[PDB]
């Protein structure tokens, strides 16, 4: 096979496991989209706008491990940067590829469409560098293979997005062919002395600390260490809790799992157990303002073993070049049984998380009953995409059967992420039962991507929580800016179906205002195999989780804290 | 009055003539939105998402001369950058204001929500610098007045957008009060020797060049020179044509106006007249790939007097510090009558632009009949917002009564601009008859802002041209990426009306598939004073202007031209 | 004439008043330098290295108002960027012009010499943006006129440096001709309503505040407001003090001048007078960690009228678009006598700054005796260039006759600035008596530029203070890094003469030898004279010792939490 710039790119994308890429056409990328189309192992999937394109790829990367979005110069790329910064924040290897000017137009005093009106076309690459792990511009075909391979290998190694731009007049130009896929995953092994030392220091730290807790963090999947963490936890026999953003990164039917650790909104018993543990082994955590409940819940530095994806800090020593999967595997082999924290937890009799009983059939639907019927739908083959909003807290409360997944975007927190993310996740994982839980406010930012779920016949079940505005903001600091224009969300499904011809779309929009209506809507949803089903769930503005009220206050307090003295 | 950081900002915004600013709430900006709310001379207007917020402000600036958009850190700002780069490209002073972290969180090793996961919060400011004329971060209240005043004065002087970020814990902090508004508009006068010299060189250039044409450019309004250009044109008595993006920047009922100059898609006679003029006086032009019809129509460097907003290049000499309004005023006083090109044009008998007759009532609607009935609606109090797409060419063909305005975004060309731009323009110019002409493809990127037109009861008349995909791209280079998922656009209006209660919205969605149905829909539209009216106009995919086909080919040719030899 | 990119630039430089520009050749700028040589209204002056080239321009801008430096791509420009940041810090319009790659090598996958080994040639320009007021790359001739005019106007407007790069294959290419010089000096006027209101608010503020002190700041010359400050001071009749970096920006023989304000190292009576004043009118100040003596001396916000070059903050109102020269001119016309702080100062009997009597001729030379003899050299036609180090404090103690200038680089504080800065200043102001006061440590960074003073026959008198290392650092925080390799500094003159040069190098180890050396220096009209003065490491001003401790305490203060 002879390759071109564009087919080289396509082949590399297929080699890292992509079966799809996402795109929005524009004149600087059309020839490149033609070359990408030429690859018989990938589908090209079209999006409504470039933010949504970016977020669709982000969601795909959650299903498949990586993804790619293709956009046009400047007008496409700048909005897509928002999503790419999201991918950086969520440790996902999304490859952003932009069209770019004709290579003759550089340093030529040419003013070009889509650009600033100046004759300088480096600004986009410049901007990209701030929000990616690698960023390259391809101006000539000879430089294409090296630049492509560099950004792909970096994305996969770092679990971060990357940027490529390609001149619009070279995508069909010949270049070298790509070598074997195995080269792209090539990575450092753990330094063996370091691995051994980190594990041994961990044993010397816990030799006389029998109450050991394990804190599962939101970078565990990025480190491909989820399986190793179960092995470690089973050997240790300690208490295992998840940070809020790590929901589903540890099997909840495992007898060592005690629930969520999230400060004053932890599951019952957990906060106590963590306070009175002698050692906390944290596996790939992100400690931020949200995850620490407005800086009120910070791990005790005297007890913390900090095992990150590529380093361990233990017993006052930093060990770089120790991969978490390797650390956990070896530690699982060497560690003795340390059941103390878990014994402490059970002796608490703090009970299980208190959950409401089934609602009466005709009563007004409430937040707690929606959460109950959703929890009832969960299977080992289910993924729930949970938006920023009260849905964060509802999803957190659900008991997951082993195998069920939850997808959160808690580090970036872009409301509206969820709709294109669920689209892209559903493209990538069509075998799964894919459930989207999204608030009305969020939905409005990105709603149009539901039309793509319709176009592709994806059977996503969408729970749209219609509480008439931004209830999480209401619980941080209220004002007129938290009110939104209400829509007939259910009716939007018919809009996306088109001229309404039978072949034009099989989306369904339903309304649920009672428990009985919700039951019946769920039934219709599960039977709709040809398209998405949006269930518009009606509840009161302030009918939210107890957790949200408490977390919201501590967040408003951290954000507003006064400046300290600087002289 | 005692001021705070935030009320200082609000007051400056009011002083430059804003009566509105646009916003999307988020926790890093809520206190700042409260301070901005405290100003009794401005409305705070909420948007669905941050791209749309940015574009709403862009549209407002077309109505009012400047604008402001307020967004949250990182998740809001990065998408809004797309719109801000648009404002830069279209020479509009939009002030982007972002919320930002608590000022205690800098250089503190704190990981914060909405950010990349790192502990460095300068990246947004860095990115902003590439697409603005000034960009400042406010970390302390003492630095607020200077930074605010700097970015505002720069925006107004340069007719370019600017960036401010404000730490979330200082918006209510006291600071100095603002001085008089007059300080903000303070600008250089023309250098008198330069002004005199530029005008005199222009007379010596045209002394023996009697066939003088005037080419009105898309930076004429930015230079506030529209009125001066009429004075000059009337004194000269030459032929005056507009570049495509300068439609409505010169009164079309003026007897010296000959139509559009746009290469092979010029109005009849114009191309000939420009070829055989001896001098072309270009007033604030932008010569780009689109405006030159894929580089096939470049002005003759031997004939060109180049009068830009702040400089004139004439008779081989560059004169900086000569303001276009001043140049035109003085030139109008000194120039003799030079009627030659206009005499040449009339002697062409090239006739007027050929326009179709009224359609039969029941026949399938065609592109040309939509253009006809829209042209029939134009009054001196009308503005037409014309999207990138075939709507560029339809709008170009319309005969404007003096006073009527057309708004184009031809330099940036972000499809979807038009919907939030029309929202913001209609907020700013509610007295006008505001008409939006938008294609189906474009509409899908930003459709949700129609809900804000509903919320605010704005009587915008929207002509949605439903030709089942991206017809302009079809005419550049066709592929599967130009097909889109069709919607029931008309039905979307009921969605935005909400629970459909009488007080919930007065948007109307109508369908037009024949000339008669279009007439009747226009009537209903004009009678709907309480909300927007969307008229979904159905036509064939390839039923487009002749102009688009011709321009599309030359553009595809310029974009794809082969690389030249570099050694 | 027909213009080229290069000659357009040349003409613009001549229009802004340059009679010289400074250069270091390299293959990417040679054509450009030829084009600059076409214009015979300025001379092209060559420098040893690009750091020194930049600082030569910086000192020329002190003498003439603006300057230019020309360097080669990457290897020249990156080091020159330290001088350009320096110019930005010191408010000087220096135009840095770099040669750049052939315009065919952009977006071509070509690796070029002097670059990073990649194929991207935008990095220099991106770097420059961080330290300039404007920065433009010229890749085609048709774009040159607008880019050139934009950076020049910007430099003059903002009083800051700017950056241009010009592709090496386009410098001789035709372009449009430049218009009138007048266009380049077209600044906005003050907003009249704001000017009037700011003056009116100032008159309100001081209505019942008779004890009015005037604090003269280091951005007064950038504001072109020195003459206006004298008019205001003469009308007001209050006490005037200069900030350290503003030495010579106010005539010291004026009866309203009370000396230096600089915290605990102020002239006697000044610190008290400032504390007693009811209003302090600060004229273009820069309040930084050094100028506030480690943040120990900050103006009382309740008494401060802050008149910056382009704005005034007074009575809790900010007034942009008010130019200080105009503010001072108007205020001088309107203000009534406010003598109270000057009465207070006199009433104090604090005395004049105490200064040492002549030393015993044959005793070992001491720092105070060096300062006394230099002070005795000062005339109205004198400029002293004072290096970072104890020379800052010795110069600060000198009583200037009206007309005498001091050049300081206190914001940037790059040791070694003084040598090429004195070279460039002496090229721009050859009529003046130009004295360089420079320490041994500083001298060693940039010494080679004395060879250019020899080449051009500039009669710069150089007092090299040989105190065997970095005393200013000894007095902040001592360690082995303050010791340097000693040189025979006097013998360096002969090296720079070659085997063709009239530099003189002399040694002074007593007061009599210093007296004799200075006579020889004054008689040497054909080249520079370096006088190597030997003093003990710790023989420094008392002021350095006090200010040093305060700086160290500010630098090392603990993180707050
Ligand atoms: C793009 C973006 N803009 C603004 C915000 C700030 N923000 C955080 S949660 C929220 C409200 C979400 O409302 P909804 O989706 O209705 O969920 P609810 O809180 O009502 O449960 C907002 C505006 C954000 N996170 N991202
Ligand atoms: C944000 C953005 N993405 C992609 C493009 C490329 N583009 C230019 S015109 C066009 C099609 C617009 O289609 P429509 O609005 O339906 O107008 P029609 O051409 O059918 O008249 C596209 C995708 C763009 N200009 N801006
Ligand atoms: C380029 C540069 N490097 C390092 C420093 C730090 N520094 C400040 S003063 C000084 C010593 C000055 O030595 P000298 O010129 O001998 O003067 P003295 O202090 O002995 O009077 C140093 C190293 C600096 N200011 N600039
Ligand atoms: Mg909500
Ligand atoms: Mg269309
Ligand atoms: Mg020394």
């Amino acid at each position: 096979m002879d390759y071109t710039v564009g087919t080289y790119l396509a082949e590399r994308l297929v080699q890292i496991g992509l079966k799809h890429h996402f795109a929005v056409a524009g004149d600087y990328n059309l020839v490149l989209l033609d070359n990408l189309l030429d690859n018989k192992n990938m589908e090209q999937v079209y999006c409504c706008n470039e933010l949504n394109c970016g977020f669709s790829a982000e969601g795909y990367a959650r299903a498949k491990g990586a993804a790619a979005a293709v956009v046009t110069y400047s007008v496409g790329a700048l909005s897509a940067f928002d999503a790419i910064g999201g991918a950086y924040a969520e440790n996902l290897p999304v490859i952003l590829i932009s069209g770019a000017p004709n290579n003759n137009d550089h340093a030529a005093a040419h003013v070009l469409h889509h650009a600033l009106g100046k004759t300088d076309y480096h600004y986009q690459l410049e901007m990209a560098k701030n929000i990616t792990a690698a960023a390259e511009a391809i101006y000539t075909p000879e430089e294409a293979p090296a630049k492509i391979d560099h950004v792909i290998k970096t994305a996969l190694r770092e679990k971060k997005p990357v940027y490529l731009e390609i001149a619009c007049n070279i995508a069909s130009m010949p270049c070298a062919a790509p070598g074997p896929a195995s080269a792209l995953f090539n990575d450092e092994a753990s330094d063996e002395a370091s691995l051994n030392a980190a594990v041994e220091e961990t044993l010397k730290f816990i030799e006389n600390r029998d109450k050991v807790a394990v804190l599962v963090g939101s970078k565990l999947r990025a480190a491909a260490a989820e399986e190793a963490a179960v092995k470690f936890a089973d050997a240790l026999g300690g208490a295992v809790a998840t940070m809020a953003a790590a929901k589903s990164f540890f099997p909840e039917e495992n007898p060592h799992y005690i629930g969520t650790s999230w400060g004053e909104v932890s599951y019952p018993g957990v906060e106590k157990t963590m306070k009175e543990a002698d050692a906390v082994i944290a596996l790939a955590p992100v400690f931020n303002d949200y995850s620490t409940t407005g800086w009120t819940d910070i791990p005790d530095p005297k007890k913390l073993v900090l095992a990150e994806p590529r380093s361990v800090v233990v017993n006052g020593i930093r060990f770089p070049s120790v991969h978490l999967k390797d650390y956990l595997t070896r530690l699982a082999e060497k560690v003795s049984k340390k059941t103390g924290a878990l014994d402490f937890f059970k002796s608490l009799n703090a009970g299980e998380l208190k959950k409401a009983d089934p609602a009466d059939p005709s009563a007004p639907l409430v937040n707690a009953e929606i959460a109950r019927q959703i929890e009832d739908l969960l299977t080992p083959n289910t993924t729930v995409i949970a938006e920023t909003g009260d849905s964060w807290f509802n999803a957190q409360r659900m008991k997951l059967p082993n195998g069920a997944r939850v997808e959160y975007e808690m580090q970036w927190g872009h409301i509206g992420w969820s709709v294109p993310a669920a689209f892209g996740y559903a493209v990538g994982a069509p075998e799964r039962r894919n459930i989207l839980m999204v608030g009305d406010g969020s939905f409005q930012l990105t709603a149009q991507e539901v039309a793509q779920m319709v176009r592709l016949k994806l059977p996503v079940i969408i729970f749209l929580i219609n509480n008439y505005g931004y209830t999480i903001e209401v619980m941080i600091h209220d004002g007129p800016y938290n009110n939104i224009k209400n829509w007939d969300y259910a009716a939007l499904m018919e809009v996306f179906n088109g001229n309404g011809g039978y072949d034009s779309g099989a989306g369904k929009g339903l309304k649920a205002k009672t428990a009985a209506e919700l039951e019946e809507a769920i039934k219709v949803a599960l039977d709709n195999t040809d398209g998405p089903t949006l269930i518009e769930c009606f509840i009161a503005r302030e009918d939210c989780t107890e957790e949200l009220v408490k977390w919201g206050e501590r967040v408003a307090a951290a954000n507003s804290r006064k400046p300290v003295n600087k002289l």
